[PDB]
């Protein structure tokens, strides 16, 4: 099915990543924040499951585009 998050969803991913929306785009930074946030949200590290699953999804689909974001380095592209 069509799995695409909106501003509200992708923005929610940032809140849990402790990574501002100003630097939104640097895979290295976001992933760095996702890991540190994934280890603290891990069940064995005191955390909820409904949260870790929501982040993995918001970051997954997100990532689906991430693999493609590494190709976009301009803006124009009407075809």
């Amino acid at each position: 099915m069509d799995r695409v998050l909106s501003r509200a969803d992708k923005e929610r991913l940032l809140e849990l990543l402790k990574l501002p929306r100003q630097l939104w785009g640097d895979f290295g930074r976001m992933q760095q924040a996702y890991k540190q946030q994934s280890l603290l949200l891990h069940p064995d590290k005191g955390g909820s499951h409904a949260l870790m699953q929501e982040l993995n999804s918001l970051w997954g689909t997100f990532k689906t585009e991430v693999y493609n974001l590494r190709m976009n380095l301009g803006g124009t592209g009407f075809q």
